[PDB]
């Protein structure tokens, strides 16, 4: 396993403010992400605190392993686990639009909130 | 159930024609090149690369799509594939996808666009994927 490094990996390769600004928008707009609309927070936060060391990230992968355990346990469509992933990353993609940085962050700010929550679903898969 | 037709036709709504035709082009240049293997545990995903990558616009051609994501989850269901294996060649495709666009000398706004683009496009396909 130690697909600790393997996340790592990823979040290495990401500027600093990126990351920052990031992370500063899963932790404001933190309770305002939760979306219900069809016929929670220290989650994101969870996910998008992101560090280096692998004591405080480690939970990460272990506690989104139990998540999904949890919601196949109970029995619930996976793609139904994956569309609110979607939703996620739209509100999140739309969130990071409507800001003044430049094209060029929000180019990575975008791969890296993609990244993560595919990540987040692939480990939460089991 | 049929209006798995209705979003996706929407979501291709929320852009532009280059782009679309530039994320489009992308996948199909490189549709024999894609299929990358470089790792360790146990023509086909260039047409499916392509199928999912015709910017289609039809709900006819959308419901066959979209149904041949279905069909094509139910094999690798059938086989007994972990979720966690597909997702993970999912990932890695819109990886190269995005590596491949990034080298590109598009519009970084353009760029913004395509990067959703992909990314939205196959989890679309792999949401739709699912049946286990
Ligand atoms: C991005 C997708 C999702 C994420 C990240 C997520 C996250 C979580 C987490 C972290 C828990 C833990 C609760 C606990 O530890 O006590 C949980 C529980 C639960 N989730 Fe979600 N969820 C997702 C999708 C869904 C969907 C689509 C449903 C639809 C019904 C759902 C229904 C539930 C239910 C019913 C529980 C209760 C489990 C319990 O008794 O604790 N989840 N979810
Ligand atoms: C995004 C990821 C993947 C896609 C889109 C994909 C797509 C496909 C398609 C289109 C077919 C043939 C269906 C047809 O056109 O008649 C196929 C067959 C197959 N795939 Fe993949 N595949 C993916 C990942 C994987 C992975 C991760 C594995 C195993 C680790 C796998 C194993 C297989 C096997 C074993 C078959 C043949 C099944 C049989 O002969 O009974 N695939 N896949």
């Amino acid at each position: 396993e130690q697909q600790a490094a393997e996340w790592k990996l990823l979040l290495g390769q990401f500027p600093a403010p990126v990351v920052a600004q990031i992370r500063e928008l899963a932790t404001t707009h933190q309770s305002e992400l939760p979306g219900y609309f069809y016929e929670l927070r220290q989650w994101i936060v969870s996910v998008f605190s992101m560090s280096d060391d692998d004591a405080a990230l480690q939970a990460l992968i272990a506690q989104q392993k139990q998540i999904g355990e949890i919601h196949a346990r109970i029995k619930i469509p996976i793609h139904l686990v994956l569309r609110g992933a979607r939703h996620l990353r739209e509100r999140l993609f739309v969130l990071l639009r409507q800001r003044p940085l430049d094209p060029e962050h929000k180019l990575f700010g975008q791969r890296l909130i993609s990244e993560t929550v595919d990540l987040a679903m692939e480990i939460m898969s089991r």
